[PDB]
């Protein structure tokens, strides 16, 4: 016979994979990004420092 195979996934669960920081069921995405913890990650992430040269 046959057991069966899977052909899509699902599972956008409220976290921040970027930051690794899951939200709450209550906390949401805004609350998060909109709050130091995630801003600093995001300042990080690429950096703050201007490029040697600008366009
Ligand atoms: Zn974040």
């Amino acid at each position: 016979g046959s057991s069966g195979s899977s052909g899509g996934t699902d599972g956008t669960k409220p976290e921040c994979t970027l930051c690794g920081v899951k939200y709450s069921a209550r906390l949401s995405i805004r609350d998060h990004i909109f709050s130091k913890q995630h801003i600093s990650k995001v300042r990080e992430t690429v950096g703050s420092q201007l490029d040697r040269e600008k366009d």
